[PDB]
């Protein structure tokens, strides 16, 4: 596949569906899922959310020369707003010049927690529940044996507690829980509720809440990409004064809060219209990322900017990244699994990859335009 | 208006729609933008961003028995996951027996970013600034006398200074604007973009960054809710055991940023599909959300939840709300006008108080689910 889509940006929306059409092999029906107007069925949307009256249309777009550990891939993308799709493509097309996106992942692994209190000894009962870890496992993974079959399901518990509490102490277990192509939420959900029970004769506590964390933080993808100065030159500035701009955004970032959420948020412009296309949940997507981005107790920049020794401008995007390609909308939304098949992915953690590699070419797109600004005069 | 719609979630979406297009008195023109596929024709949505190919749907569904203030309001909401309407929505019809949601909300001001760099002296520049702050607000204005008229415009700025970085000294100044019915990151920018010549005049610097903050701290909204125990008992709880339930889940939130997270996320459920619906930007009330969240030091609950002294349940609500009736896709999409016209809304900070309402609703939706389920 070669994504490079010369002069798409000034084609008409039924040539650039043309040519996606080519690149790709779609079929007959995949094309005419956007011959017309209403690809979700009303008897789909109906039976999706609660209270429906109809649907509601944003643009459908795909972002162009993007390449993933040396991959074309097209990326489709839902949201109203301008700029955003240009930005992607065109940062995209200067990685590729110096080999593209390079990402990895972690496994799909979700946590699942499980809140006790009235425990009058909870740092003991800690451990009274790590002694018993393997049962506790064993018992996660009873029920779900697809999930099981599949290569995924609990691998591990650890154990919190909160000694200070207006409520008083509390204990919290985490399920570590291998989530497969799911975003996770049922899948560990169901399993809290399961272990709850021998949690509970196990530590003498009421069990409260058992539910997934949306931090989810043992589900990182990673995305690096490199620009070079002679790709970043303007009529005003050097490509070397435009890297040096773009490092000065990235530290201003960096201390200012007030700057790093408007930093942050132009990662997401790239990362959530990719949720949105693959129907997916983008409030546990933006979850994760802000509370990722304070975790060390000041909310920071998701990405990193930096140069390396040759002088070249290198960022990454390291953040958690919860999705799926199966589950409610990403399989019963035709449009959905269009957009997994244009994306070619085969696991939920490819896609993960690509959405990391979107958020950072977005941030690098809205740096670079704000750095090269000219001051009026 | 009464927003009750008893057996609206048993109803064909026709028949909703229906009923809706009589209660509010739609046209028929109007309700033919929901009875159809394709509001949102080609010619606009090529237009609206690049690289367009098609439009991607999502479901358009009203939450029932909100009351704010007093007044029964519709709220639409688009958005792909199940039980987010249907709790919006039975949790309207408990706050309704007590007073509904009540509402309040700042003056709709937000932060222009102003990042200066190359002098040896940030801290004396500063002051520089802020002794010829009235030049800075004057010229800020200048550049929009619309807005001034409409009741808007810059009212003062801030400055803020980073004398100690890994890339030297920085200074801040912070344009503060009332941006009346915007989301106002446009407006903003073409005040950054305005000034930033005499600050440099000022200080002897170089602009680099003229931005919005989407930290808009001093846009705020605020909701309150009340549920009496008897609202909550189930057959395996009292409603005092509920609300006490719900106690604990609130703190478990106030200490555990990996519980925050989720339980934030709940409030999101609520707010997100509201501002899809409306054509706002979902990406800057999710970073303002957010941030806000962990302005303290730690990453805690946007909500508070707490009984008074005669045993209720009570809720709040407080956050950064920038939205607009005006300005980015607002105006563009049909269904968010007629979004609008649902609503009733007059102003963007009306919008922005059903907001956090809705947020708070879905909150206590989601816990009261977490605390009774057995
Ligand atoms: C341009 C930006 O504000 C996003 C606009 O939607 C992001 C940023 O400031 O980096
Ligand atoms: C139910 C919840 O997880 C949202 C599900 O989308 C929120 C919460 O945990 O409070
Ligand atoms: O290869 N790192 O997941």
């Amino acid at each position: 596949l070669d994504s490079r889509l010369p002069a798409f940006r000034n084609l008409s929306p039924a040539a650039r569906l043309d040519h996606i059409g080519q690149l790709l092999g779609l079929s007959h029906d995949d094309v005419s899922l956007l011959a017309n107007a209403g690809a979700l069925p009303m008897d789909i949307a109906n039976g999706m959310i609660e209270n429906v009256i109809g649907t509601f249309e944003l643009p459908y777009a795909v972002a162009s020369n993007f390449q993933i550990n040396g991959r074309d891939v097209l990326v489709p993308l839902v949201v109203e707003e301008p700029s955003i799709v240009a930005a992607a493509s065109y940062m995209a097309k200067l990685a590729r010049a110096n080999g593209g996106f390079t990402t990895s992942s972690s496994a799909p692994l979700m946590h699942a927690q499980v809140q006790i209190v009235g425990i009058q000894d909870p740092l003991n009962a800690r451990l009274s529940l790590l002694r018993r870890k393997d049962e506790i496992i064993e018992l996660a993974n009873r029920k779900d044996q697809l999930l099981n079959s599949l290569g995924g399901g609990c691998r591990d518990i650890e154990v919190h507690t909160f000694a200070d509490t207006p409520r008083g102490p509390m204990l919290v277990a985490h399920l570590i829980v291998d989530v497969r192509d799911a975003m996770g939420a049922n899948t560990v959900n169901t399993m809290a509720e399961a272990v709850a029970p021998l949690m509970e004769a196990i530590t003498g506590g009421q069990v409260r809440l058992r539910i997934l964390s949306n931090l989810a933080d043992l589900r990182l993808a990673r995305a690096q990409v490199r620009i070079t100065p002679q790709q970043l030159e303007t009529a005003e500035f050097s490509g070397e004064a435009v890297i040096e701009g773009i490092l000065d955004a990235y530290a201003f970032a960096a201390v200012d809060p007030y700057r790093a959420a408007t930093h942050n948020k132009g990662i997401m412009n790239g990362i959530d219209p990719l949720i949105v296309a693959t129907g997916n949940d983008w409030r546990a997507v933006e979850a994760g990322a802000h509370a990722y981005a304070c975790r060390s107790g000041h909310y920071g920049s998701l990405t990193t900017w930096e140069k390396d020794n040759n002088g070249h401008l290198v960022g990454t995007l390291e953040m958690p990244m919860p999705v799926g390609l199966v589950g409610g909308a990403t399989k019963t939304h035709p449009l959905a699994q269009l957009s997994l098949r244009i994306l070619g992915v085969k696991t939920a953690q490819a896609l993960a990859e690509i959405a990391v590699a979107v958020g950072l070419a977005q941030n690098l797109g809205a740096m670079r335009a704000l750095a090269t600004e000219g001051i009026q005069r």
